[PDB]
């Protein structure tokens, strides 16, 4: 292995290895408002997430991820821009080394505390394997988190983080329900992109809701607990794990809303 989020194996060195990592449909990207454009063909998203059933959570030594069952028409993202029905498998936050820094997608330039995302695949590939290969496999939700009130439903979250601080370590994760992740408004922007860490796979819708969630100072500080390093080996905080802004190139970011 080796790419990070280090100044020697960071985001500037990842085309070494990921030649797409330099492509012309990569993210995240700062969403500027004036450009951005409101498009009445976009329709209204549709999040079920009433039967998600989560399995464990995992510190993988990039980030935490939550892992879901995707083997059923369980959880499913579809509607807004999208053309049939995407399943959910795993989501993640990226943050920052402190409040003013951590999201990836920027608006006009602002940085939020964290970024949250819900990865979903398109089920006419079959599975995410075969997903990820194809310009339209993925839908990724995205959802910024600023620092305020706090949100009760991330708090089972980030009461498990202290027993998988090391890359390697998971626990069980069952009964999390993804709904108290979301915001009141699902209004949205949504541009071709891709994932945002190798393999930089161009396969992504983004769909990044206008609204932030709210989350309290104590509980990012939970975030930043975890470490990048396994057990025994010399501690390396995880945080800053976020992919600056990339060129738009020849995209057009659309609004759902005016
Ligand atoms: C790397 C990317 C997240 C990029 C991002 O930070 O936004 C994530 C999202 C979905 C992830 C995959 C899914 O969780 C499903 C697989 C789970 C396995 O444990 C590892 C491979 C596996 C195929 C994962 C690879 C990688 O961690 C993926 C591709
Ligand atoms: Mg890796
Ligand atoms: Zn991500």
């Amino acid at each position: 292995h080796h790419w990070g989020y280090g100044k020697h194996n960071g985001p500037e060195h990842w085309h070494k290895d990921f030649p797409i990592c330099k492509g012309e449909r990569q993210s995240p990207v700062d969403i500027d408002t004036h450009t951005a454009k409101y498009d009445p063909s976009l329709k209204p998203l549709s999040v079920s997430y009433d039967q998600a059933t989560s399995l464990r959570i995992l510190n993988n030594g990039h980030a935490f991820n939550v892992e879901f069952d995707d083997s059923q028409d369980k959880a499913v993202l579809k509607g807004g821009p999208l053309d049939g029905t995407y399943r959910l498998i795993q989501f993640h936050f990226h943050w920052g080394s402190h409040d003013g820094q951590g999201s990836e997608h920027t608006v006009d330039k602002k940085k939020y505390a964290a970024e949250l995302h819900l990865v979903h695949w398109n089920t006419k590939y079959g599975d995410f394997g075969k997903a990820v290969q194809q310009p339209d496999g993925l839908a990724v939700l995205g959802i910024f988190l600023k620092v305020g009130s706090a949100k009760p439903g991330l708090q089972k979250v980030v009461d498990v983080l202290d027993s998988i601080k090391t890359k390697g370590k998971s626990a069980d994760f069952t009964n999390f329900d993804p709904r108290g992740l979301l915001p009141e408004s699902l209004d949205y922007w949504t541009y071709p992109g891709s994932l945002t860490t190798p393999p930089c796979l161009e396969s992504v819708t983004w769909i990044v809701l206008k609204e932030p969630i709210s989350v309290s100072s104590e509980q990012v500080s939970k975030f930043r607990k975890l470490n990048f390093n396994g057990e025994g080996e010399p501690e390396e905080p995880m945080v800053d794990n976020w992919r600056p802004a990339q060129p738009l190139k020849n995209r057009q970011i659309k609004a759902s809303f005016k």
